[PDB]
């Protein structure tokens, strides 16, 4: 059985090879998930055929229960897993089963260096330095369902300045930081790789919130108890922090 | 079934409390593991008796692939889930299965405030301020096993100054770095709940490995993944968070 792997472009996880060599299949695409898949392969022994999310979705559900994206790829046993930077998260955990995470995450902040700010308390007590998030992405949607008395006042601050505070995209964004007294809340992934590639900013304090990139499977599929023993294995053995480098270390 | 969950004393997972009170069972235990307990009983539904693992150890293995600690427990099913700072391992996975992680850490540095130090690199290629780690811990080991350049620089200096640079326990560490140039390498859970306690003590850099505490139990039982459930429910909903805090924040 050569596994369906569902997957989505995204930098630096999947992307399109810089080449016009002939290259087919799976040797069309590189990137940390690409790198990771290889592994797996490797340490479970199977054969794999890459395939890229027909709507371009990460997945999530609308009212009357329908899926979308990759989750709805391994609900309708279109693909045998998913491998992408994928939350692991309680709503897709009824319908679909993950590995144990590749990658941990969470919520921080994109500002300058040489400034005296060192956490969120910081930002969230002044309203000189002006800050905010990708506008209905998770990390605004953490800020708006949070319970948290100073991120309550953080979202206070960043919805009652809805039209400047918050960002179209992440590009955006650092662009923002790059021209205004602006911090960006963003995912401390993106946050170490737009640092490795700009010497001018740096991350602020810590995880804001946490969270796991786990591989996607169907309910009850064989594999993931074994995904999760390879991931581990490739943990502990220093290989995910070396793919890790790999994509995200800069200049 | 009224569920046997192995435990460990350990601060501020699992501890006896501060109290001459009649209290029995359950009740004489608190702790951020005492508190994980009671949310997961209330989100699943189950009674639980919490039972001090008896040769107060985590788990670890023998020549004649025996086990001990928690882990033993949960082979020998004398317990039904082990609720602890219990590392999710590769060698752990062959013969018990886990949660997903209620917390995610990673090894880090504890040094004073108010020096140029920011990393593991600035420590490597100097000698004038030493550094070490718990002798025969999991820091320990971590670089002992690294293949990373700048970790067997660390471990180099670590293990040629072996009499000095590595300490006994945690506490004597602390108070090297209290009382000496010194650097302690430890799990940063740890450097967080220490920092909280000393103004003078900080964390320096980042994450230099990563890892996950997991609920235990044995193989094929099936109350792990309704355990994961109810872990991302609290981790979403902030509860974690909470429970970190109630632990973890200093004066
Ligand atoms: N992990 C998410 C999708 N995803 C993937 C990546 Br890479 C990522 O950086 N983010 C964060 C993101 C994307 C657009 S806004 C935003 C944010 O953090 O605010 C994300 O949501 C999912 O599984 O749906
Ligand atoms: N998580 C470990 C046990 N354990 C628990 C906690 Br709390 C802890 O701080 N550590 C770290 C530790 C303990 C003694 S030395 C050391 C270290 O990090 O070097 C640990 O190994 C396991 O599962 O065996
Ligand atoms: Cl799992």
């Amino acid at each position: 059985r050569t596994l369906i792997v569902t997957t989505i472009l995204e930098e630096p996880y999947v992307m399109y090879r810089k080449s016009d060599k002939p290259l087919y299949g799976n040797d069309r695409f590189e990137g940390y998930c690409l790198d990771l898949l290889k592994e797996l392969s490797n340490i479970l022994g199977f054969l794999y055929d890459v395939k890229l999310v027909p709507d371009g979705k990460y997945g999530a559900q609308n009212d009357k229960g329908e899926w979308n994206g990759m989750v709805k790829e391994l609900i309708d046993h279109r693909a045998d897993l998913a491998v992408a930077p994928l939350t692991i998260t309680y709503v897709r955990e009824k319908v679909i089963d993950f590995s144990k995470p590749f990658m941990t995450l969470g919520i921080s902040i994109l500002y300058r260096k040489g400034t005296p700010i060192d956490s969120a308390d910081d930002l969230a007590k002044q309203t000189k330095i002006e800050y905010g998030a990708v506008r209905d992405g998770s990390t605004m949607t953490f800020f708006k369902k949070s319970k948290i008395s100073t991120y309550e006042k953080m979202w206070a601050f960043m919805s009652s300045r809805q039209q400047s505070a918050l960002v179209k995209n992440s590009d955006e964004g650092i662009q923002r930081v790059l021209t205004t007294d602006y911090a960006l809340l963003m995912e401390s992934t993106s946050i170490e790789y737009v640092t490795q590639r700009n010497c001018n900013l740096t991350q602020i304090g810590g995880l804001i919130d946490s969270k796991g990139y786990g591989v996607g499977t169907p309910i009850g599929s064989p594999y993931r108890d074994k995904i999760t023993i390879a991931i581990l294995q490739l943990q502990e053995e220093g290989k995910l922090h070396m793919m890790k480098e790999k994509w995200w270390r800069g200049n």
